[PDB]
């Protein structure tokens, strides 16, 4: 009886539109995004405790842009993201692809969203020697990991369990950013918008220092202190955003490293 709002997130081909027609079945409407004709499907489902609308959101590999343009999807996947409609994410996951899918993922866990990751293409994994260690990644994402089993699936069984016990992800250290580009980036984040939490604002203040213009405009008046911090950052290291990006690959290389493992 209880109302709850998931949006479904994943990189384009992650089976996350079949995992949304598994879930929500004949019970879908479909229309566009506003102002766009980009397609907008949502459906619902229930669990044991709740009354589930899920959102399809459009396949992206990142929430930002540091180079070229224009990309809707990814604009309509940020926004809504940022909006707070929804309770919680399910972010679903390529096993077979595990390290590229892991940078929107560590994208939602750094804005703080309760997030549950479905485990997807399993099978595929598996037929290519590919093994996972689903409580090893839990334990460093901060939130359940879920493996979609196909077979009687039982995976949704599982997922829906998750979504009827679905809390606020852990504290867990996850990127480590050098610490000037996290004073400039919070000292940012401290006059951006009121109403936008802080843990948001902090990653919209490093966006925007690795040159992300999708955020700039959540950003309010930050964007006229840009200039300035990105000087006192070009005095302390060479290509801040450079070394954003290297902490990235870090974290990502080191959770792979550990939970990714051949079979044989």
């Amino acid at each position: 009886m209880k109302k709850l709002t998931i949006g479904l997130i994943g990189n384009p081909n992650s089976g996350k539109t079949t995992l949304f027609n598994q879930l929500t079945g004949a019970r879908q409407r479909v229309g566009n995004w506003a102002g766009v004709t980009v397609e907008r499907k949502e459906g619902q489902f229930s669990t044991t405790d709740h009354q589930v609308t899920l959102v399809d959101l459009p396949g992206t590999y990142s929430l930002t842009t540091i180079s070229s343009q224009t990309s809707l999807d990814e604009q309509i996947a940020c926004h809504y993201i940022l909006s707070g409609d929804a309770d919680l994410l399910i972010n679903v996951v390529d096993a077979s692809n595990l390290e590229r899918n892991l940078y929107l993922t560590l994208q939602l866990l750094e804005l703080g969203i309760p997030c549950i990751v479905a485990l997807n293409m399993l099978d595929i994994a598996e037929k290519q020697n590919i093994r996972i260690e689903i409580d090893a990644l839990s334990a460093r994402l901060g939130c359940p990991v879920i493996p979609l089993v196909s077979t009687r699936g039982r995976g949704i069984e599982a997922l829906k369990l998750a979504i009827d016990r679905y809390k606020a992800n852990e504290n867990v250290e996850l990127v480590h950013y050098a610490q000037p580009l996290l004073n400039e980036a919070d000292s940012l984040a401290k006059v951006m918008p009121s109403d936008i939490p802080l843990k948001q604002r902090r990653w919209l203040g490093l966006q925007m220092l690795e040159g992300d213009i999708y955020s700039r405009a959540y950003a309010g008046e930050a964007s006229q202190h840009l200039d300035a911090a990105l000087a006192r950052l070009r005095n302390e290291m060479d290509d801040p955003a450079l070394h954003i990006a290297d902490a990235r690959y870090q974290c990502i290389a080191a959770i792979c490293d550990v939970v990714s493992n051949t079979l044989t």
